[PDB]
């Protein structure tokens, strides 16, 4: 039912679940979303790789929490976020997406969130496509490492998700530079740690939560490819 998942607690009300692809040509590579407890309801930021590792969570959150599932968040449309939409779909799950991954998703080969978010001139999501998010806030920090990839903090933790954008303090390099935009990508990841200025973890796409430190590095790292 939930056995192939990772799920960390990180905080009384926050679980980081976290799924490993199985490809060919591929390692067993993680990929980290998280699990939101708000009063009596749970907010579920990204899927994992595939609709069955994706029901695992939902079975997880039944017999762990046993709370009703309220909606879903994508932060950008790839296969490791993007990869159990319809296992949501399936379960009767609101789900929501940045307009731009929206029209991405068949490009990458993955379905499409249900509702679409959009964003202010000033990177915050507008609460009317985004109702009830609750302490759920997401930001648009513009194009990073892909152009559609979005962030969120979950009030009253002091924590931050920076999807795929910020990369881990030991990290040697950026990563994929494929969809990334050059002159932008440090731009993108200072003014995510200004839009959650005083979150002091940062939940990684693929490895542990890191600090702030993070972000610094990230930037100074970006700050070289222009």
């Amino acid at each position: 039912r939930f056995g192939d998942l990772v799920f960390r607690q990180l905080a009384p009300n926050v679980w980081q679940h976290t799924s490993y692809l199985d490809m060919p040509g591929f390692g067993a590579v993680a990929s980290n979303g998280l699990i939101v407890r708000d009063g009596g309801r749970v907010l579920v930021v990204d899927t994992a790789w595939t609709d069955d590792q994706t029901a695992q969570i939902l079975n997880w959150i039944k017999q762990e929490i046993n709370l009703p599932v309220a909606l879903a968040v994508v932060t950008h449309a790839h296969q490791d976020k993007m990869g159990g939409m319809d296992a949501l779909h399936a379960a009767g799950i609101a789900t929501y997406a940045n307009a731009l991954s929206n029209q991405l998703a068949p490009q990458e080969g993955m379905v499409a969130a249900q509702h679409s978010l959009t964003f202010a001139a000033n990177g915050w999501v507008e609460p009317a496509t985004a109702p009830n998010f609750g302490p759920l806030k997401v930001f648009y920090p513009g194009p990073g490492h892909t152009s559609d990839n979005i962030t969120v903090g979950i009030d009253g933790t002091d924590i931050a998700f920076g999807g795929c954008l910020i990369k881990d303090s030991k990290a040697k390099s950026l990563g994929n530079l494929g969809d990334a935009d050059t002159e932008h990508y440090a731009a993108s990841a200072r003014a995510f740690g200004a839009a959650f200025p005083k979150a002091s973890m940062i939940v990684m796409s693929h490895s542990a939560p890191d600090s702030r430190a993070a972000i610094t590095h990230t930037a100074r790292m970006a700050d070289k490819l222009r």
